[PDB]
């Protein structure tokens, strides 16, 4: 059972038809390569509006039932009998979420994923636009494997994908938005942001796909104009944490790679480490302190 | 710009005569239509006296199925003249239960179905604990042509979980039709300004505007130790999001109360406040107990 | 002066012997019907299996092909002429064959002479002298009321009768007179039971508890059945009975006599005596989840 | 006749408003009951003071005591471990700013086994309980003790079928219900004590399980918030058995000490056989969680 | 070839009137067949003793035992975890005033997995189980042991392509069901012997699943309430192949130990290509919650 | 020996590719089968042809006809109200966009009492029926005749214990189940395996059951070149313990005979109690494909 992934990686303008046509035409592009699952960049949608904490801003929202982007990109997945993980601004009555629908190969909307780990601070002002997600970790049946779709901030959490390899993920999958700093140019994470997936895919013995933008983009924020720029660096990385395939800081691209999901289940049983875990010594993990279980 | 309702409380007098008392609302249902009303609230029970004075077998018996209520089916053809929306306030029976309930008519006339009041005061003068069964139909919100709307009834105005579970499930607008007055076993109690700031409270807590529907006048019941007298306070108003008054009646006059809200404004507003956003359900789970300790089954 | 407001219903339980010819009992059936209308009755109750000798005592295969559809069955169709004719209603007690399933059922049919449908026995007993979880599968309808021309009304069958639940259901759903067609005796393997006043109690507790009038017919006589191993007797002990909304016995027959019993209630007075009382509006349904199941503990699927 | 046997006592007497009075009555009562060879021994709701539900009054609820360090329960934990007897005792309970009409079971060595929260809750002139408490929130409980295992619950909850059979399901060997019920001041002519017997020897026949009811006696005058109000209370404690006929009862104005010995291994036996448990149908009783008829409740 | 392989077992043996004699007769035959390699074995229905229900008797009735500390199962989990063998253990449960004909399913480590309660009751005489049980009340289960996922039901529940169906659904690799059938009292005509084996290969053939069953031998004389009433049990316990072959069967009369090895990922992958399962139209299936072919059940 | 007695009928025959010559064959038979006093009689599986089934073959799908106005079906007709005889007809439906393997069922006065559609299509390696036939949508169905009331389902369904309970709920007294079932000239050999599942289905249900499956050699030539099955016979009757009371071999035509009293099996089954002692409230696992998700 051999699967082909794909991770793509392209700059946004702030108009959501330009940005929907752009990740149609590179999902073409991939599925002219071979890919049977295709990941797109976190909130394609439009520019990455997280720099500023503007009230407008939150009304980019959209539900998650009938969403046009997602209900087209129904349409192309269909077609093309690919998997396609859709990342979205979700309103839900009053909460919102930083959300992930995972289309099928047959266009069926698998149901969602909401962003657990939400980031914070210049440039990342997630925490004002998100109420921390509450569907927990998910894996999704698809008609190729299961997969497990996390979102951006998220990819950091040894816990995120830890929980979905226990829950049968066969592939990880992290779109990303990840860049400069506006408050501080002497910080440059992107090999940090590798070295951290790396160690997920190792220590679980999964492949991982994480799909980053491109480009610079200047947000009109409450205190001023504020810009980042994009690193790009998408990669797909293999059950040991190889780097297979990997895209530089500019330039639009299309990652491809085949794993045979029998052999990697076969190496995983066998190395054993799933049967060897302890957690009867992991109650820790459920503080945030060191010491006090959370409620 | 964005969508604009304008929404209206009404306040009267109530005779035990229900075509009388329907009449009254008619009357004043076109008056706040003229005014511009698109949702318009009428107050408590109002076909007939507020009767839970007394505690007696026959009172009971003033009850009917929600089934072709002669009182909705009325006013189902006034909603749909005008183009407004009207809660009607009843006393359901129900097979062998009985219920405090509100059917919300939408501005085409359909009745988009009940809420049934939840929680049942008690004690003089407000006996109703032995008319009606506790609620069963949870919290509900309503989609009308204008607004999706929260409906509760009297007493439910105390709990600002019943305001939170409606503003939860996307109520743009709480309503509260009321019967609240003196107390006939203590002139010293008077209520109002209390009353006033817990609606105030929950209407700023969840940035929804709140509308609430008060009777006026005297009222003399005979119960079982004899007569029993209320004098309800109206004090009907509307509040906008932050809990601030824009419209409110005294506690005598015949009043139709009207105001206007910029829904997607208040919406642009509620979630920018951020209260919603920064909620934490993991650590509400005492609210499910009644003493501080032992869930309920 | 007049008399007092609301609607009066004037109901009967019957009391009879059977032989095991079909054609018999259903005169006989006829007849206490037409007596019972003539004094004044618009509700009349006749007791289970009617139609012949209780031949549950054997546990045998040509007995279950006694059963007949529900559709165009012959007791039905001559009884609902019946109704028909003297504006009464009437249930009908019958041993229903449904494919290949089997029911102890029965039809209500109104006092116009409309089936208005069935109940399946919900409850099946068993044991020496009453096998009839031989016989039923446990019934299917679940609990129904019935709105007829007088009442809307509650019947169950038998052994249902035993079962606080199946009158709770009733009552909860509009009955205002439950009814309950019987079949009860001796026992044949031990002579020293005698189940008539714990039989008794029990239905008296379903009408003071629901606050509704309650109906028992039930047989009389010796019937004797060869079953597969050797006759066996049982003596029908009569005791039907007319219980008032606070369980008290308002009409009583014997254990051995032919009876026409008769009762008037006002529903409309008994209605706001029910919901004064407030047990309805006082129950827990919250706190009822252990109903749902048999051993206190899991929920049945 | 083999078996463990079980005696149990229904006690029945007047109250006065003064708690060490009536705690002392019913202490003389329980010993009276023990000298008679009771293991198990019920006195009557709400016994440490007048039945002050006929009034609703704000000072009355502050009657309330919290369930830990009850001086009343404590009292008859000494009195449960002296003479090896079981006492539920009837108690009106505050936790923080919850009530209830509540029942503490000791244990025959002393133990207090855990509480009961009254579920039905009566309501109308000279029984105004909903004012003062909450609805119970424990549920239905069975409580096994050193001679058996037993159901208890409070007054009203004796009319409710599905209460009985809740605790009949759980393995309750026998039902105690503490009462306090008589005339109504509103309707001279109401006269329920037929009609409370008759729906409570249901309960033990379609459960065939024995059934304990003691009741208060006396004439007790509350000044209410409009006057005083009056009931005289019944009295008509009693003890049934498993096909609900009574064994034992007394009249409407003595005070009484009921006994009654049981074999509950044959009545379990007998329960049994009669099969009604066997042949229960929970499939078709998803309309008793409803109200209506219609909705289930949330 | 390569694969999970699993040997099961089935036993046959006659019982004695003790319960004691009975465990150590079962304890006797599992030995013999961990001897002989088997990893699961099964054991009779109601070994404990002679099969009762010929009689409707109250006193046996009390036959029944809790789940909760059950000597038979305690003693039985003991065998189990020294041999490492799987071992279901019929028995008569008591559940406060339920009553189930049921099965604890011990796994090779000695652990009680949980129970099965018997779904379908029969009737009639020499069989008149529907006096004694509660319809079961668990629904069809599937249980993970140390060497394979496995459906056990009991004897009746055998004639039902529902429950086979059911447990194959749920990932049941094996099907387990012991047995106690004979003669028919009320009629020597009656030979169910062939018609029993038939009804059971078709639902191993129908799933793709191997089939145990294990039944009783010997004559056995009961006391009814009506007199003697006689069975002679006719043994013919069996295990049948994925395809409903035979391939180990036992006689009429002589105490079995059957023994059969099956490769569990062989036949799990020749039911993944066969294909009946992604075939099947659960969308026509919907008269099958009807008893009479048209009005679902509640 | 009173009550309501039927004699049934399983035909066996070799199809040629010539849909005169079986249709000719089929006549044939029937007529031997009344000639032994058949009220009932079952002709095997598209018996009009060679099985095109598994060969993929987008010239064969014109050999579908309506429903309406068959002339196979018109002329079974003809056949049955001259002998007095019920006979269920299988033939290769079209029906607008859809095309389905379907039996009209013939009366004995020569009356179409309607039609079912194969619900059963094997789908993945080795079974590309779907090539040829939408998965039908009639569902289990029952048919009164003038001798019984009966249940007919078609070759793939009869692996399936749902078809048979579906129809005996439903009032079938016998069931039918016209095949078509070989091999490759191979070594797996599946024929005791489909018996053993119908002989269950008999068994479980109390009801007697026919099979009428081919015989013969068929050579079909493919996409990928010459297919070729060996059809292997074994048509049979059971009785309601499925017990096999006739059988046929696997290589010479057959006309197979039993009579079954219908009110005596029917007093048998419902002593049995198996349809008493069913529990519905247990079994909606079974509207699910993997045992926990309903299906809609
Ligand atoms: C996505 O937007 O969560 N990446 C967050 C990066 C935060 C860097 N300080
Ligand atoms: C409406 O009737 O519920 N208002 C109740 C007020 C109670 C005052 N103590
Ligand atoms: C009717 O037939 O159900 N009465 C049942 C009585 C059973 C007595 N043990
Ligand atoms: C106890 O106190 O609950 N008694 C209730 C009696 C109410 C009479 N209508
Ligand atoms: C086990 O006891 O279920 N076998 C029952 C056989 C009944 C025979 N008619």
């Amino acid at each position: 059972r051999k699967v082909v992934v794909s991770a793509l990686q392209f700059a946004c303008t702030d108009d959501v038809s330009t940005n929907v046509t752009t990740a149609e035409r590179l999902v073409r592009a991939a599925h002219k390569q071979g890919a049977n699952i295709v990941l797109i960049q976190e909130l394609f949608e439009g520019y990455y509006f997280c720099q500023a904490q503007r009230e407008d801003f939150i009304q980019r929202a959209k539900p998650y039932k009938d969403h046009p982007t997602i209900m087209r990109l129904q349409k192309l997945a269909k077609e093309l009998g690919v998997v396609i993980p859709v990342s979205f601004f979700e309103e839900a009555n009053n909460a919102h979420y930083n959300s992930i629908a995972i289309i099928d190969a047959d266009g069926t909307d698998l149901g969602i994923y909401r962003k657990s780990h939400i980031p914070d601070g210049p440039g990342y002002e997630e925490k004002f636009y998100f109420n921390p997600g509450d569907t927990g970790f998910k894996v999704f049946q698809t008609k190729y494997a299961k997969i497990g779709v996390a979102i951006c901030w998220d990819q950091w959490f040894p816990e995120a994908a830890r929980a979905m390899a226990l829950q049968g993920a066969e592939i990880l999958f992290y779109p990303t938005a990840i860049g400069s700093e506006p408050h501080d140019q002497s910080i440059d994470s992107r090999d940090h942001w590798k070295r951290v997936m790396q160690g997920h895919a190792g220590a679980n013995l999964v492949p991982l796909v994480a799909s980053n933008r491109i480009g610079n983009e200047i947000i009109e924020t409450e205190h001023g104009k504020s810009e980042i720029k994009f690193y790009g660096n998408s990669f797909i990385a293999g059950p040991t944490g190889e780097i297979v395939s990997i895209a530089d800081d500019k330039e639009e691209a299309v990652l491809i790679a085949e794993f045979n999901l029998d052999k990697i289940k076969s190496m995983r049983h066998c190395w054993g480490v799933f049967r060897d875990r302890r957690p009867d010594l992991y109650k820790v993990l459920l503080t945030l302190d060191g010491k006090n279980p959370v409620l």
